[PDB]
């Protein structure tokens, strides 16, 4: 249970860790594009490359959402702390800060989960179904990060509206990972049955 007086430090570190985890996810997924070309070939390799790329576009959209989330948090703090330090502001609004830490943590974990599901199905024997669920779950975690950020916000900068748009974009990208996995799966099972 995080000390109230160090909540500012912990949320700053958590947002930073979530962003690093998202960057690690982009690198791992992109590295699988090269590894796939060695685990498979043909229609399977082609659809897997498309799926890995949809996953990469989703992770880049999430990268932007988290960065915008951090920007909105910092403006909320700068605007409301007055003579207090950031630490004091976070401590005084401990509830809000805790929501940020918890929501951020979940996104980080969601990214790690999605990378693992992609790895298992593309390079091993995992199910495409698992990648689809992880796609839905990470989108759910980001919408929660957005709501947790929104609580102490208002129609202000670095735009609450910009963060909300970012969420729509992530949801659209997650839907694309799903459409891409379904499209690809039915393309793989349809080349073999002739």
């Amino acid at each position: 249970d995080v000390r109230q007086e160090e909540l500012g430090a912990v949320v700053d570190k958590e947002m930073a860790a979530t962003s690093a985890a998202i960057e690690d996810a982009v690198r791992r997924i992109e590295d699988m594009m090269n590894q796939a070309r060695h685990a498979s070939s043909g229609v399977k390799l082609e659809v897997n490359e498309r799926i890995l790329n949809s996953c990469t576009d989703l992770m880049k959209a999430i990268r932007l959402l988290v960065t915008t989330s951090t920007s909105l948090q910092k403006e909320i703090v700068e605007s409301g702390r007055g003579a207090a330090t950031q630490q004091e502001f976070y401590a005084k609004n401990s509830r809000w800060t805790e929501g940020l830490i918890s929501a951020s943590k979940a996104v980080g974990w969601g990214a790690t989960q999605l990378v693992e599901a992609a790895d298992k199905v593309v390079l091993h024997t995992g199910k495409y179904e698992e990648l689809i669920v992880c796609s839905h779950e990470i989108a759910a975690s980001t919408a929660q990060l957005v709501a947790a950020s929104k609580v102490k916000a208002n129609k202000h900068s670095p735009h609450l509206s910009r963060l909300q748009e970012c969420s729509r974009t992530v949801n659209e990208r997650a839907a694309n990972v799903v459409a891409s996995t379904k499209s690809g799966q039915e393309q793989i099972e349809d080349r073999d049955t002739m």
